[PDB]
């Protein structure tokens, strides 16, 4: 039982672990970057307890990346807003430069929704994936979102508005698609996108025209310019004399011949991949499964590789105050981190986990230990109605009943994967949260992450340790 001796040994052991930390002052060969979108520190705590609910450890459970010796805090404000969107943050943590809301791979001179700015190369910021490529090393990206979503896009795109995932989105904002390249285009026609060995996620819709029909579902595509970008991608690999594979389902992914495959594009949905609690496990590969295949491919490169893996729908669930699903997405990513750790060598591989920004999730009192984190906390002493442990500062969960009272959540509500937990400030989609987020790191030079940093510091430190880019380097 958790008595005085128990806690003293628990602590003495942690101290013993801390004292035994051996620094790794050697170049990083590989860098695996995990990004939990909208994964606030509160999401991590809540998810630790959620996991504990499955394993029976409850509040004593540990999140995989919390076994790392190095954690840090990251300040996420951007050049025009206190609370960053996913685009400006991705530009910061992948290109090393902070920027305006809605802009990817361009600096703060950029005026959002203005394409001219994406024609000016002097305004370009370049990603750690670019840098790995310039050094002759392999790159890839896995995500549960559309592969043209802001996060993956930060590794390769330069656009004046994150909304421009395909040419139909450019036209929608009155811009000229002929000269304003959309993100899907940039992934297949430009560097570094065109050189990625592995591209996985969703978003097939931005890659083929309205006149064409989707693999799997037969839904017409979104492109309005007649371009079939997947076949463009395939033709490109083939004309280089390389083998390439396009897959769109789990069985096919797992059947891929790793040894004989140079390029891999796996697009498992028309749009974002289905959430953990709604996906067809037969048809959709999980985040860890995608991660495994990505690592299998990229590790063939003896000079090293960079891989971005995003737990992306964490954010989407928070936006709808759908906290149960948000926690399930989070754990899918926690499991992916474990998959990566078991497949790589920490003496040469940096594994970093962070968030782009948080969400306004809070953990209220006062439930007893071992209480399911999604359960009720107690009854309000002001209106006599139940309240949940988890709730939000912002979102559509705020609900005044027909009688003008605070909606009281039910047992049925709590079990419902679509139930929206209460918020303090009603909004159709919850805003992001501005609080500093966490960073957790293992491997070479993990001790570059000890304190509190601006969010754009991250890739500068990672470059130093991997010896890529044009800044200070360990090999320097
Ligand atoms: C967009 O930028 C260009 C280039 O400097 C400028 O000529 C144009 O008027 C700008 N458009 C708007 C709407 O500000
Ligand atoms: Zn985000
Ligand atoms: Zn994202
Ligand atoms: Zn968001």
């Amino acid at each position: 039982e958790e008595d005085k001796a128990y806690w003293n040994k628990d602590a003495q052991d942690a101290l013993d672990k801390q004292l035994g930390i051996k620094l790794r002052e050697k170049q990083a060969k590989n860098v695996i970057f995990f990004l939990g979108d909208g994964m606030s520190l509160s999401t991590v705590t809540a998810a630790r307890i959620y996991k504990g609910g499955l394993t029976g450890k409850f509040e004593r459970e540990k999140i995989s990346w919390e076994e790392f010796d190095f954690a840090a805090l990251s300040k996420t404000y951007n050049t025009d807003k206190q609370v960053t969107d996913s685009a400006a943050s991705a530009t910061a943590y992948l290109t090393g430069v902070k920027t305006n809301q809605g802009v990817i791979g361009l600096d703060a001179n950029t005026v959002r929704t203005n394409c001219s700015y994406q024609l000016d190369e002097s305004l370009f910021t370049y990603s750690i994936a670019h840098w790995f490529q310039e050094a002759g090393r392999s790159t890839g990206v896995v995500t549960s979102t559309r592969v043209t979503h802001a996060t993956p896009a930060g590794t390769y795109a330069h656009v004046a508005d994150r909304d421009w995932e395909n040419d139909s989105d450019v036209v929608h904002d009155r811009e000229d698609p002929e000269i304003c390249d959309d993100i899907a285009e940039q992934l297949v026609f430009r560097e570094p996108g065109k050189n990625f060995k592995v591209i996985m996620g969703g978003g097939r819709r931005g890659f083929f025209p309205e006149e064409a029909l989707d693999i799997e579902d037969g839904i017409p595509g979104e492109r309005e310019d007649g371009k079939h970008l997947i076949t463009d991608w395939l033709d490109d690999k083939a004309s280089q004399g390389a083998t390439a594979s396009y897959v769109w389902n789990r069985d096919d992914l797992l059947a891929v011949d790793i040894a004989n495959t140079d390029y891999l594009m796996g697009l498992f949905s028309y749009t974002h991949l289905d959430t953990v609690l709604t996906r067809d496990a037969e048809m959709d590969p999980t985040l860890p499964e995608m991660t495994k295949v990505a690592i299998e491919m990229l590790t063939k490169d003896e000079n090293g590789f960079f891989l971005l893996v995003e737990g992306g729908r964490i954010d989407h669930m928070h936006h709808a105050n759908q906290i149960r699903q948000s926690l399930a997405e989070t754990l899918d990513m926690e499991e992916a981190v474990s998959m990566a750790l078991s497949m790589t060598d920490p003496e040469e591989t940096i594994i970093l986990v962070t968030a782009d920004h948080g969400h306004t999730l809070t953990i209220t009192g006062y439930a007893d230990r071992n209480t399911d984190i999604l359960d009720f906390a107690g009854i309000s002493d002001l209106d006599d109605r139940r309240y949940t442990i988890l709730d939000y500062g912002s979102g559509p969960g705020y609900h005044i009943t027909e009688d003008g009272k605070r909606y009281e959540p039910t047992e049925e509500d709590l079990k419902d994967i679509n139930f929206r937990y209460a918020s303090a400030a009603p909004k159709h989609s919850a805003t992001h949260d501005g609080t500093d987020v966490g960073i957790w790191v293992n491997g070479p030079f993990a001790h570059l992450f000890t304190g509190v940093y601006e969010e754009n510091y991250i890739p500068h430190a990672l470059a130093y340790a991997a010896c890529v880019g044009t800044g200070r380097t360990f090999c320097d």
